[PDB]
């Protein structure tokens, strides 16, 4: 934890689109900070009243 979670290389980690992901390597898992005013697991739905 923290160690191998880094800052996602955004080629594949398109698990999120507009999502500044932390690529949890020990889990092989992208998990995302959706950009300011977006929602979604894939951080693609602008949250209208965003």
């Amino acid at each position: 934890v923290v160690s191998h979670f880094n800052d996602c290389p955004d080629s594949h980690t398109q698990f999120c689109f507009h999502g500044t992901c932390r690529f949890l390597v020990q889990e092989d898992k992208p998990a995302c900070v959706c950009h300011s005013g977006y929602v979604g697991a894939r951080c693609e739905h602008a949250d209208l009243l965003a």
